[PDB]
C-alpha cells in the first residue's frame, strides 16, 4: 500500500519525520503521515513546479501551510529549507515523494533516502 511507503520506508528510517506521496499530475494525494495535510492547491503548485523548476526559487515551496526556502530545483528534485529543518520532493513517473526532516538529520541523508525510494519506484514502473 502507498501508506506503507510513507510509514515503513520513510518514517521508519528515523531520519524523515513527516512524509507524503502525491500524483505527478497534481490531482490527488495517495498517502500521507499524521498531521501532514497537503491541499489540492499545494500539490497542484508543486506539480507545476517540476514543469518549470527555476520558478520555484521565486515562489518558494509551500506545503502543509508552510513556506520553505528553495535550495534546489530541477526536473526531478525540489529541495527546501526552513531554519535547520527541510523538505525533499522527488518526482517519479507517476508520483512525487515529499519528505520532511528535522534538525538532527543531514540534508544529504534525507535526500539520499528519498531519491533512492524514487529510483526504486521508477525501476518498478511508477
Amino acid at each position: 500500500s502507498w501508506q506503507a511507503y510513507v510509514d515503513t520506508s520513510l518514517l521508519g528510517t528515523g531520519k524523515i519525520d513527516r512524509a507524503a506521496i502525491v500524483s505527478r499530475a497534481g490531482d490527488s494525494v495517495w498517502a500521507a503521515s499524521a498531521g501532514f495535510n497537503l491541499s489540492p492547491q499545494e500539490i497542484q503548485g508543486l506539480a507545476a513546479g517540476f514543469q518549470d523548476p527555476p520558478s520555484m526559487f521565486g515562489t518558494g515551496i509551500i506545503l502543509a501551510g508552510q513556506k520553505y526556502i528553495t535550495i534546489r530545483a530541477e526536473g526531478r528534485s525540489i529541495y527546501g529549507k526552513l531554519q535547520k529543518e527541510g523538505i525533499i520532493c522527488v518526482a517519479t513517473k507517476l508520483c512525487i515523494l515529499v519528505s520532511h526532516y528535522p534538525e538532527t538529520t543531514l540534508p544529504g541523508e534525507a535526500a539520499k533516502i528519498t531519491e533512492a525510494l524514487a529510483d526504486y519506484l521508477v525501476g518498478v514502473g511508477y
